[PDB]
C-alpha cells in the first residue's frame, strides 16, 4: 500500500493473508472473505501451474502480521480456466477452507456487488493489504494492515494513459474489459496486495468492486492500479459460491 | 544458453548484443543483423514504453563480451505496435543504427526466410547467445558467446504441454500462431538471450526462423522455450527495412 | 539463538535490543539493564567508531520485536578504550539512558557477579537473544526472544579447539583471559545476539557472566561461542555504573 | 583500487591473481611474484584455517581477468603462524608454485627491499590490483588491471588518524608496528586488492614495500591503506624463498 496509513482494528474485517510453507508460513497475496467457507483472490497468486494444497494456509482479519497467527487449511484451489497471465486477463481465483468460520464484529464477509452495479469513475474507494509501501520498499515490521482511499477510473482512460510514452498502439487494448483502475501517483496498491479488495461505499454497505490484479510498478505517472472486475465473473463465482 | 558449447569465431557473423548504459554498458538482450543498418530483436527488449535513445548502444558480433568492445550508436527504436508483453505476443522489433556497418565475413547480416517457410520438427536449429546457462545461472566470465541445436517441435505440441501441471483450460491457446517453438529439457535459451536469433539450414543457406522470447523457465519439464515466428512479421519489417 | 527455544514471559527481565534508525527502529544487538539508568553490551555493536547518539534507541523486555515498542533515547555511549575489534578484546560497553527505568518484575536490572566468580565448566548457564537461528538464517517473524543453555568450558580447552584446522601457532593464544567460552555445535548464540547477557545461577541467584561476543560462525565444530569475561572488567563498569 | 587508471601492458610483470574453485575460478586476491616459484601474498587471504590446495590456482600479469587464463596450481600454502586477523597483526603469507615460471620482460619476479631500508614518509609509491574501484563497487568488465598513486605516511601519524572519531583509547596501538600505511580520500586500494603488491621506485629500482592487507573502507576520511611492512618478515620470507 502506497500513502494511506493503518488501518484502524475495526475496519476491514473481511481482510486476509495468503500464507506459503517455507521457514515460517509466509505472506504472498491478500484476499477477502466472500462466504464463511469461501476466499476470493487474484489467480497469479496461485497459478498458472498447479499448487501443493499442503504448503498453503489463510490468515483471518490480523492487525499486524505475523503475530496472533491462526493458520486456517485450505481443501480447494478454484483458478479461473481462462487466466494464464495478468495482463490478458480473468486474473480471479477461489480459495475453499476445509471449515467455515465464526463470523462476528470483527471478522466477516464482505458483500460482493449485483451484477448490475457498476461503480461511476471518480468514486471513492478504497483498498488494503501488506504490500510493500512503495517500489521495491516492504512494509516493515511490524507489519500493520494498511488502507488507501482511491478513485476509480474510467476503462478507457486508464487504458489511454497506459498507452502514453508507449510504443503499443493506441487501438491495441492494453487495460481490457474484465479490468477496473483506481490510483494516482501518490495512493495505490503495490506488491504484496495482490489478490486483496477494493471496495466501494455503496448505498450505505460495502461492495467488493475489486481484486488488486497488476500495473506498472506502484503509483507510477499515468500507469493507474489494473484490478479484476468482480462483477465481470460473478456468474463464475456463484458457481461455487452460494448466494 | 542452456546445453550448448562455446561458439567458433567463424559462426554467427550476425550476432549483437544490446547495450544499457550505466556503471558500464551491460548487456541486456541479444539481436540479429538484417541490413547495414538495421538490428532485430525482441519487442520486450526494449519496449512496451519508449526509451531514451542515448542509453542503448549495439555492439557487433565479439567472441567474449566487454573484451574488444566497439559500441555503435541507435537513430531508431521501433517496435511492433501490438506488443505489450511476450506472453501475448508480436514480440518483434527493430533497431536502425547511426551509420551502416561494413560487412565482412566475420560480420554481415542473416537472411530472413520466404514467408511460406515452415520449420517443421526434426528439421535441425542453432540457437545462439550470451544469456545464463541454466536457471540463474550467470555466463561466467570471459563470457563467450554459446550455441546449441534445439530441436523444434509443432505449435500444438508444445501447447499441449504447457497445459500439463496448470490451471488454464486445455482449449485456451498459451502457444500461439504468431510463435515458433523450440529446445528441450537439456537444450534451450535462457535469460540474456533474449531478441537474439534462431536460425535454421535450409537450402544450404541459414535462415532467421525466430526470436528468442519467453518460457517458463529454460529447459523446464513441459516447457519448451517460445520464440516469435519471424515470417508471421515479414510484411512489417519490409515497412522499414529495404527489400 | 541456535539450538534453542521460545523464552517464557516471565524470564530474562534484563534482556534488552538496541536499535538504529533507519525504515524503522531496527534490532541490530542485544544488551543488558544493569542499573535503571545503565545497559551493558558489546562494544563492538556500537564502537570503535563514534557513532551519532540520536540515531540509537534501546528498547526494554519485549516478547516479540516490533510489536509492543516504547523505545528509550539513550544520552551517553561508553566503550571501553581497550577495544577496536572483537578478537583482540575489552569487548565491552555501557550505555547511559536519557530517563531512569522504573523497574517492576517483567523489567529489572540483572546482577552483576563478584570480582572472584569464576563459572567453571559443568554450571548452568543460559544465553539469550533476537539473533539468527543457524548460520545465515535469520529469526522469523513474529521475532519470539530465544533462550538456550550452554554448556561452559574453560579457556585453554576452547584455546585448542580453535586451533584445530588452524595454521595459527598453538602458543599464539586465540581466546584470551579477558574473555570466556560456551556452546556446542547444537547450542550456540549467532549474528544479532551480539552484546547481549549470558547468565548463569550460582547460589539461587543470576549472575551475568558474560556479553555475547565472536565466534567463527555458529555452532560450527571446534569453534565454540567466546564471550567478554564480565568479572575481568568490573573496576572499569563501576568508574560509571554506581555499586 | 580507488582513483586510478588501467595499467599499461608493460607495467608491474609481477602482479599476479588469485583464483578459487567455484562455478569458475574467480579471483579473490592479489600477489606478487618475488621468486620464479614463489608468491607472496596476504594470509587473511588464505587462513587461518586450512585451505585446500586443489581448489587454489594462480593466475600471471594479465590485462583483463579472466581474457587469456592459464592457471597454475600451487603445491603449498605457508601462512605465517602468529596470524589470526588483519588487525592484529602477520597478514603475509607465500604461496609455492608446482613449477617455476619462465621469467620474461612481460613477466617477472618484484625485488624485495634490503632489510634496512626505510621507505621515507612521503614516498611515492604504487599499488595496483583488480580490487574495487570503490566502496562496494566492483570492477567493471573486461577488469582491467588498475594502478594508482598512493603517498607513505608515517606509521604514528597513521595510528594517530585512525584515533580520531574512535573511542579506542590514544595510547592504543591500531596501526601496529609490523605494518605500514598509504593513501588517502582519493587514491587507495580496496577489497579484491588484498595480497597485492604496493612497490616503490628507489634509486632506479622497483622494490615491494608492502602487501594489501586492510583498513576501515576505502578512501575513507582518517582511515588510510594499511599494508603488511615487508622488511618486517624478511626473516620469514627469506627462511623460504631463496636469493
Ligand atoms: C501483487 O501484489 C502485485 C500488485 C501490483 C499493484 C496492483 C495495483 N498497482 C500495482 N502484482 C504483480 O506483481 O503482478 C504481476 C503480474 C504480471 C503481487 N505480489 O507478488 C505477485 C507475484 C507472486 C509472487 C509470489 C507468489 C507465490 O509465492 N505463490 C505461492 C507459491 C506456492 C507454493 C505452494 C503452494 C501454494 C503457493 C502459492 C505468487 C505470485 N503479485
Ligand atoms: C530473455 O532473455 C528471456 C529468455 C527466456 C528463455 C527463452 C527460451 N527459454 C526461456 N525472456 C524473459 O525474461 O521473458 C520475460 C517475459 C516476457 C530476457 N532476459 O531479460 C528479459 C527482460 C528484460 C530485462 C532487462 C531489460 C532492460 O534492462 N532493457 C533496457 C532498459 C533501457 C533503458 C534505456 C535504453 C535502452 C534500454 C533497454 C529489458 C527486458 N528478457
Ligand atoms: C553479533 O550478534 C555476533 C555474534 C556471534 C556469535 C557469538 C557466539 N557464537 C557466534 N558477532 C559478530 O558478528 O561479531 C563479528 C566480529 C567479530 C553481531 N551481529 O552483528 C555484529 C556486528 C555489528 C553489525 C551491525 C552494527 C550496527 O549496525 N550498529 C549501529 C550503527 C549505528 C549508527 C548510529 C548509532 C548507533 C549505531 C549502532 C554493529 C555491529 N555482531
Ligand atoms: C582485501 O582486498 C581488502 C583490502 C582492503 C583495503 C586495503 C587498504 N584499503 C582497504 N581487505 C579486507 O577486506 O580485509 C578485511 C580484514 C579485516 C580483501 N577482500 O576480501 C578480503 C577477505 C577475503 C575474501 C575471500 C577470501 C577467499 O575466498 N579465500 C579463498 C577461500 C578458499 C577455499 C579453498 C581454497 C582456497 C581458498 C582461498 C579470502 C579473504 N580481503
Amino acid at each position: 500500500i502506497v500513502g494511506g496509513q493503518e488501518a484502524p482494528r475495526s475496519k476491514w474485517p473481511w481482510q486476509v493473508s495468503l500464507r506459503v510453507h517455507g521457514p515460517y508460513w509466509m505472506h504472498f497475496c491478500g484476499g477477502s472473505l466472500i462466504h464463511p467457507q469461501w476466499v476470493l483472490t487474484a489467480a497469479h497468486c496461485v497459478g498458472p501451474d498447479v499448487k501443493d494444497l499442503a504448503a498453503l494456509r489463510v490468515q483471518l482479519r490480523e492487525q499486524h502480521l505475523y503475530y496472533q497467527d491462526q493458520l486456517l487449511p485450505v481443501s480447494r484451489i478454484i483458478v479461473h480456466p481462462q487466466f494464464y497471465t495478468a495482463q490478458i486477463g480473468a486474473d480471479i481465483a477461489l480459495l475453499e477452507l476445509e471449515e467455515p468460520v465464526k463470523v462476528s464484529s470483527h471478522v466477516h464477509t464482505v458483500t460482493l456487488p449485483p451484477a448490475s452495479e457498476t461503480f461511476p469513475p471518480g468514486m471513492p474507494c478504497w483498498v488494503t493489504g501488506w504490500g510493500d509501501v512503495d517500489n521495491d520498499e516492504r512494509l516493515p515490521p511490524p507489519f500493520p494492515l494498511k488502507q488507501v482511499k482511491v478513485p476509480i477510473m474510467e476503462n478507457h482512460i486508464c487504458d489511454a494513459k497506459y498507452h502514453l510514452g508507449a510504443y503499443t498502439g493506441d487501438d491495441v487494448r492494453i487495460v481490457r474489459d474484465d479490468m477496473l483502475c483506481a490510483g494516482n501517483t501518490r495512493r495505490d496498491s503495490c506488491q504484496g496486495d495482490s489478490g486483496g479488495p477494493l471496495v466501494c461505499k455503496v448505498n450505505g454497505t460495502w461492495l467488493q468492486a475489486g481484486v488488486v490484479s497488476w500495473g506498472e510498478g506502484c503509483a507510477q505517472p499515468n500507469r493507474p492500479g489494473i484490478y479484476t472486475r468482480v462483477t465481470y465473473y460473478l456468474d463464475w463465482i456463484h458457481h461455487y459460491v452460494p448466494k
